[PDB]
């Protein structure tokens, strides 16, 4: 099971991780599974109920961090399987520069771009306590606050 909006653990600052072990391998394991029976295109720990800094999608991205970005940015329709029937417009670049960790504990330098740029940026926010409503167009906030009312309601 996936936690759900507003489950106060989602907006916590998620931990970084310091033991690269067997422990590390099977939380992983586990997010690839509930990834993959949620048909989440990505997850992140804090959505499992694990506040450690470790994200996923279809490889694996621990203790990462964005530490730059193109000029151009761009609006794309998301929705968070934390927030069950949600979408919304975010702005975000087009392209960012990350690093991170693998499960081996081995550095990694890289940019991103494209879907695996969106992606990352909104799994990245998961780890810092910041969810995808939080950045919406105000446009296309109103349009969902009924449903995050129904959301908080239950
Ligand atoms: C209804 C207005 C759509 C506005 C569009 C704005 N710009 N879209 C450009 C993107 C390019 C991908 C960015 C890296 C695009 O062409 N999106 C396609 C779907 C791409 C599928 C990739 N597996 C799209 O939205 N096509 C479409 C077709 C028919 C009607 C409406 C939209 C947008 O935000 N699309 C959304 C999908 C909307 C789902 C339909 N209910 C989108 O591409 N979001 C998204 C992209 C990457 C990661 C996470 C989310
Ligand atoms: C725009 C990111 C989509 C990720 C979302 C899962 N999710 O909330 C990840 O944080 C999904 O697969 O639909
Ligand atoms: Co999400």
């Amino acid at each position: 099971k996936i936690v759900k909006y507003p489950d106060p653990i989602l907006r916590r600052r998620s931990e970084e991780v310091t033991n690269f072990d067997d422990n590390l391998k099977r939380v992983v394991r586990k997010m690839f599974d509930i990834m993959y029976e949620s048909k989440g295109i990505g997850l992140s720990a804090p959505q499992v109920n694990i506040s450690k800094r470790i994200i996923v999608w279809n490889r694996i991205f621990i203790n990462p961090s964005i530490v730059e970005q193109s000029l151009v940015k761009l609006k794309l329709i998301e929705g968070c399987l934390s927030f069950p029937g949600i979408e919304g417009k975010v702005e975000r670049p087009s392209i960012v520069s990350i690093s991170y960790y693998d499960i081996n504990g081995y550095k990694h330098l890289k940019i991103l771009k494209g879907i695996h740029s969106r992606i990352f940026q909104h799994e990245f926010d998961h780890l810092n306590g910041t969810l995808f409503i939080d950045k919406m167009t105000q446009v296309d906030k109103k349009k969902v606050r009924p449903k995050l009312n129904e959301l908080i309601r239950d």
